[PDB]
């Protein structure tokens, strides 16, 4: 049972596609490839890599017409993903033979970060050199600018090459197999019905520790408030209970929180499909033999699904429009969503400036495409999960630990779709009103990350901080632990904040609690670059370039740290060259030489990232 070529064996399955997916892209990719084999006479599934042991790779080639597909991406530096850990310490240490075997490998990554698809590139690279055949070239997907793209003409040029080395026919178009069955359940109890729960049956009633992703902790919200004094963008401050959670945590981690997806989207999908939302139901997948018994948590309702458990935000992919396709009465609108899917035309460009440039999500596409109405059931199955969302903790452990607190920009934008786009769970804590009172709470499911963002382990040694807009919640984290330390007697280093907003009357964050750390000699010197107040714009890589005087002397001596944290499109970037910049003209050293020094600090641990974009 634990071992799944005996599982091929007894399905008859022969074409395996591997995901080693966190935030579902993975994970829907394999499911893509899994489905897409039966169109060409195969017939596989994709199965998560953690409860599978690797050496069956070895008995693999023992189903005859067989091929393993491997669709991997990579976190940090290189770094594999939870469950795609095992299967790359598996790699390390592995030193048996697999003559014969076929397989396949497509990386997921991002341009953006040096190690740009490291896991896919070191899968087929070991897989070469241990003894097993390439069949097809490996995918240089980068999340930098389109994925989908990458993937859809990979499979367009991998499939007739499997195919042709293969062998089999490919007569069958267009069957759009389906992979969950409906189930109605007419007299159920609530009892044992899902009502949001992500994890354990009733668990948002009675919880019991420990808590983390599968299950959350529900937070009470005890204050919120607007920190920035304009009104264009809403700098939003939270503050949730963990009182009696268990929950320890500390300055720099990362809280991750549940959304709950909008009640008016809900209703209006539920509007525009003509469905009774509050049908208790089930999705069985016809594949008996497989870990994925739903696509959600089962049993539960239409409305649950779409408010707790779905994600009808984010632009859907092309399989969801193919899938959709042939729902659509009218002629014309049936062939635009067939040609949505496609590699290459008009019909590209279309999804390009339609679904994805635009943000249409699957309330707009079924808006502006009013001769379409799939069943409710069928949207359920091609949407994909609902993603948390993560943010920086702006409390410390060794000061108030009963709450963490959370510093998010309120998203709102007007989409190129002509709509109001709303983000979920930005809006959705905005929405959480503070309350308290007699007995309501605001409840809110959370749970934390552990990570390397961390202060020095001896308080002698300064700290330089350096991040913008709401980058600054990690910095007040620290900012207060070395508050706490100085309150406490032991001496402190030299601490330094450089911050950027727009206007100081307009985005500037709490002006009053830095000014409290400043004149309490905490925050040892304040440096705040605004944006657009003069003539020019001046960003804290002009301030890291007008302090490198202190700034070379304290990282020479003092073996001060570096903490950047907040976008990553050009902010850290233009640190980095800021850094370089410093470190090699105050040398002096040349520019490879600065570089190899700057790595050997990040390898020590002295410099840090806690970027996000
Ligand atoms: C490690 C990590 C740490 C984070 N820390 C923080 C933190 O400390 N504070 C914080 O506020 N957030 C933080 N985030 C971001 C947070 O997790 C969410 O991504 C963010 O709050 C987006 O809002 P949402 O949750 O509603 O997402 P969504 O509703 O998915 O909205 C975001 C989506 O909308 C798009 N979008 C947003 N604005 C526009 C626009 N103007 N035009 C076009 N597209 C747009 C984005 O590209 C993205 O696709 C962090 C993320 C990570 C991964
Ligand atoms: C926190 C974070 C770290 C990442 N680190 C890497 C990396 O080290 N190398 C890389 O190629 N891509 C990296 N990426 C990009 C992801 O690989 C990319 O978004 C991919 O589509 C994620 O796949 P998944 O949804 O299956 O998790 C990172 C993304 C995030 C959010």
């Amino acid at each position: 049972e634990s071992s799944f070529v005996e599982k091929m064996k007894k399905t008859g399955r022969n074409i395996i596609v591997f995901y080693g997916s966190q935030t579902g892209t993975a994970e829907e990719f394999a499911n893509r490839l899994s489905k897409d084999a039966h169109r060409y006479g195969m017939r596989g599934m994709s199965a998560d890599p953690e409860e599978y042991d690797l050496a069956d790779l070895s008995s693999l080639p023992e189903i005859d017409k067989s091929l393993v597909v491997f669709c991997m991406a990579t976190y940090g530096e290189g770094d594999p993903t939870d469950n795609a850990q095992d299967f790359y310490d598996w790699l390390q240490e592995t030193d048996v033979d697999l003559t014969g075997v076929k397989f396949a490998v497509f990386g997921l990554g991002n341009k953006t970060y040096e190690h740009f698809n490291a896991m896919g590139k070191y899968v087929d690279q070991r897989l070469e050199q241990l003894g097993a055949q390439r069949i097809f070239e490996l995918g240089l997907g980068d999340d930098d600018g389109n994925l989908e793209e990458d993937f859809i003409t990979w499979r367009e040029q991998f499939w007739p090459a499997v195919c042709e080395f293969f062998g089999v026919e490919a007569t069958g178009e267009e069957s759009s197999i389906r992979q969950y069955e409906l189930v109605v359940h007419e007299d159920m109890d609530v009892a044992k019905v899902y009502t949001g729960e992500m994890g354990r049956l009733k668990s948002y009633e009675n919880q019991k520790p420990p808590f983390d992703a599968k299950n959350p902790f529900l937070a009470a919200v005890t204050a919120n408030r607007k920190l920035n004094q304009g009104t264009e963008r809403h700098l939003m401050h939270l503050e949730l209970d963990i009182s009696d959670s268990k929950i320890r945590y500390e300055s720099g981690d990362h809280v991750a929180v549940y959304p709950a997806n909008d009640s008016a989207l809900v209703n209006q999908i539920g509007e525009i499909l003509g469905a009774d939302l509050d049908v208790i139901m089930s999705l069985n997948n016809l594949d008996e033999e497989s870990n994925k018994k739903h696509p959600f948590p089962c049993p539960t309702t239409y409305r649950t699904a779409l408010t707790y458990y779905l994600d009808i935000t984010n632009p859907p992919r092309t399989n969801v429009l193919y899938e959709l396709a042939q729902y659509a009465s009218e002629p014309s609108e049936q062939e635009h969503l067939h040609k949505m899917a496609s590699s290459s035309g008009e019909g590209k460009e279309l999804y390009l400036s339609w679904v994805v440039e635009a943000r249409r999500h699957i309330l707009a596409i079924l808006q502006d495409y009013p001769s379409l109405r799939p069943p409710i059931d069928h949207l359920c199955e091609l949407l994909p999960r609902l993603q948390a969302r993560y943010y920086s903790i702006a409390s410390s452990s060794k000061v108030h630990p009963n709450s963490v607190h959370i510093c998010a920009v309120a998203v709102e934008y007007e989409a190129k779709s002509g709509r109001v786009n709303k983000g979920v769970a930005t809006s959705w804590l905005r929405a959480k009103e503070p309350a308290g009172e007699n007995g309501g709470r605001a409840l809110v499911p959370m749970f934390v990350r552990k990570s390397q963002f961390r202060l020095p382990f001896k308080s002698t040694t300064p700290v330089i901080m350096v991040g913008p807009g709401t980058g600054i919640a990690p910095f007040m984290g620290f900012i207060q632990e070395r508050a706490w330390l100085r309150e406490q007697g032991k001496e402190v280093g030299e601490t330094l904040l450089y911050y950027g907003c727009r206007r100081s009357d307009e985005d500037y964050l709490y002006r009053e609690e830095l000014a409290r750390f400043h004149k309490d000699g905490a925050l040892t010197q304040l440096n705040v670059a605004f944006s657009r107040e003069q003539a020019h714009k001046v960003y804290v890589q002009h301030l890291l370039k007008r302090d490198r005087e202190h700034l070379w002397k304290l990282i020479h001596e003092g073996g001060a740290h570096i903490y950047v944290c907040g976008d990553a499109r050009n902010m850290a970037k233009d640190v980095q060259n800021t850094f370089y910049d410093i470190v090699a003209e105050f040398g002096p050293m040349e520019h490879t030489q600065a570089v190899d020094y700057v790595k050997k600090l990040m390898t020590k641990g002295r410099y840090s990232l806690d970027v996000w974009s």
